[PDB]
């Protein structure tokens, strides 16, 4: 933890060094058109404009303070971005939590632009230190932030595959592997033959040659069908987030803090919650703890995500839990409603309402069919 923690601070140190004395990074946008307008904007500026004092202003209105305005652009856009309607992104179909590069985005012809655009914003997440869980997998976001993929990665992208290249890596394929520098993929209905470096197609695998075949098949196999697309997202991340300033943060520590503390720990979660109209000692908020008790890691994200927006634990805990303003612990409100509805959830402010329920098993059910789906 300690070793993470020094990282962190010397990268906001040399990050802070890259923004400008002077000059502000001047943003106008409706919160209707908040994608398309900030789109239009940011990719008017050079990459020196982006590292600027943001100074943001949502249209039409008066706003805050400037602070707080840049807050929840940053926010509202960052997620807005991944919104499947643009094109861009997509859930897996195998893996309905996972977002992805739609591989299809060519259909609008300025895809890349836009790819390039969100590449930029994600840089400004990181440079105002923005954490977001934007839901990709854990090899998208070290190719992002410029690690090599290893075949460890390609176990659950494709694990017939990883298996087989597992295979050649680890016994003697002479003979028995009949296959060159040249791999074939359907798309779109064509089959394409793609060589993996210069002569592929006239190059067998064999003992001497096959470490190279499986590196350069598991980069190919990878960004496969997403090429163009991923390269756009890089560009505009690196315009804000130099490479180098990053190659000190293994595999480990990028999981650390972008998917944040690895259980979801019900007692770290208890003693940093806030309650509304109940008490410690009452029998809502006993049985409340009782069913996340027994909630396992699963249900517990469902439960964070219902009234958070995420499932996400920031790596301080609970006690640094944050809402739309800035800091905002978990919140448990009881309501006076009909005993019948199911828990309500206000993810702006991560409070859960609660009618009082009759019994333990009572909101047991409730709370699990309100988290369902
Ligand atoms: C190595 C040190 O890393 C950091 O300092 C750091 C900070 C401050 N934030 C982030 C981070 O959260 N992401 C990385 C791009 C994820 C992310 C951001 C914006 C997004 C998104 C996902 O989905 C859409 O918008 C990192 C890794």
């Amino acid at each position: 933890k300690r070793d993470l923690v020094q990282k962190l601070k010397i990268l906001r140190q040399e990050l802070s060094q890259q923004q400008p004395q002077a000059g502000h990074c001047r943003i106008e946008v409706s919160r209707e058109e908040i994608f398309e307008e900030s789109y239009r904007q940011v990719m008017k500026m050079r990459p020196k404009d982006l590292w600027k004092r943001l100074m943001i202003k949502f249209r039409g209105e008066e706003g805050l303070d400037y602070g707080g305005v840049a807050r929840e652009w940053l926010y509202l856009l960052s997620h807005e971005m991944l919104n499947p309607y643009y094109g861009l992104f997509q859930y897996s179909r195998d893996d309905i939590y996972t977002l992805q590069i739609n591989p299809d985005s060519a259909v609008n012809p300025e895809h890349l632009s836009y790819f390039h655009f969100v590449g930029r914003i994600m840089g400004m997440a990181v440079f105002h230190g923005h954490y977001i869980d934007g839901g990709f997998t854990l090899p998208f976001y070290k190719q992002l932030l410029g690690k090599s993929i290893t075949l460890d990665d390609m176990e659950l992208v494709d694990p017939d595959l990883h298996n087989s290249l597992v295979w050649i890596l680890e016994n003697d394929i002479t003979g028995v592997l009949d296959h060159t520098f040249c791999v074939e993929h359907n798309a779109y209905g064509e089959i394409i033959q793609h060589e993996l470096k210069p002569n592929g197609k006239s190059i067998p695998v064999n003992e001497e040659n096959k470490k190279e075949y499986v590196r350069l098949y598991v980069n190919w196999r990878f960004l496969r069908g997403i090429e163009a697309q991923f390269l756009a997202l890089q560009k505009g991340f690196n315009e804000v987030i130099p490479q180098h300033l990053l190659k000190t943060f293994d595999e480990k520590e990028l999981e650390l803090i972008i998917c944040g503390l690895g259980k979801i720990d019900v007692n770290d979660w208890k003693v940093n919650t806030r309650l509304k109209h109940c008490t410690p000692d009452s029998n809502i908020v006993k049985w409340f703890w009782k069913a996340v008790e027994f909630f396992d890691e699963e249900r517990r994200a469902r439960l964070l995500q219902f009234v958070t927006g995420s499932s996400r634990v920031p790596l301080q805990g609970f006690k640094a839990l944050q809402g739309a303003a800035g800091p905002r612990l978990f919140t448990i409100h009881q309501i006076d409603a009909c005993t019948n509805n199911l828990p309500k959830a206000h993810t702006c402010f991560n409070r859960i309402d609660i009618p009082p329920y009759e019994s333990y098993e009572k909101l047991y059910e409730k709370l699990l069919t309100a988290i369902e789906e």
